[PDB]
């Protein structure tokens, strides 16, 4: 029962990431859809990632050999949770790859959006993960690497994200991304709808994906 004590660090998006995910947010797209794709690769480059690195050392897959994706909505707290069993992320892995570092597609893909480019060109530019923020008003990513401990990723956008050490479920190897649906964006929580996107956009991924429906 003893009070437990955190460490929490704050940071600063690099500018154009921001600038990117404000433009994500406020401005009007369809096909928002795409969203659940980015992930989907995000995922599957993860598990390409631990079954190569588990070639050569076996004892990468210690923590749990399977290797897939699983899609948990929940139509009580309003959230879409994406599940792999990949690579994970080392605290700087998140630090870095998720926010603080400048990259290199971010101004290309803002002039070709500028110029209507449809959303789904994400994907192109190195900024896919970004296209979260079409459907979630906050994203949380908990995520384990074999080098490091478990951690929380978490940001409702406006400038920053926090990173801290996670005391909740151990996860054993790879990354949870939860997506914290905006009002108008429930649709993604419907069994039909997730299965219509993942057939039309994901159904070339290497890995096998299951649905999770609570009922
Ligand atoms: N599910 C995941 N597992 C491990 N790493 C991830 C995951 N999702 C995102 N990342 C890291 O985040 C980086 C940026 O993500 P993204 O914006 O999709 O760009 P990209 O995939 O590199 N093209 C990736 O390159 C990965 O390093
Ligand atoms: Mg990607």
């Amino acid at each position: 029962q003893p009070m437990e004590e955190e460490e929490v660090e704050t940071f600063a998006f690099q500018a154009e990431i921001a600038q990117l995910m404000s433009l994500i947010i406020n401005t009007f797209y369809s096909n928002k859809e795409i969203f659940l794709r980015e992930l989907i690769s995000n995922s599957s480059d993860a598990l390409d990632k631990i079954r190569y690195e588990s070639l050569t050392d076996p004892s990468k897959l210690d923590s749990g050999k399977e290797l897939h994706i699983n899609l948990i909505p929940n139509k009580q707290d309003r959230t879409l949770t994406i599940v792999d069993t990949g690579i994970g992320m080392t605290k700087a892995d998140l630090i870095n790859n998720l926010g603080t570092i400048a990259k290199s597609g971010t101004k290309a893909f803002m002039e070709a959006l500028q110029a209507g480019a449809d959303i789904s060109m994400i994907g192109q530019f190195g900024v896919g993960f970004y296209s979260a923020y079409l459907v979630a008003e906050k994203v949380t990513v908990i995520t384990k690497h074999n080098d490091d401990e478990q951690y929380a990723w978490e940001s409702s956008a406006g400038g920053s994200f926090t990173v801290r050490t996670d005391t909740g479920e151990p996860m054993g190897r790879g990354t949870k991304v939860i997506l914290h649906l905006k009002e108008d964006q429930t649709e993604y929580l419907e069994e039909r709808r997730i299965k219509e996107i993942v057939k039309k956009h994901s159904q070339f991924i290497g890995y096998p994906i299951t649905l999770f429906v609570e009922k």
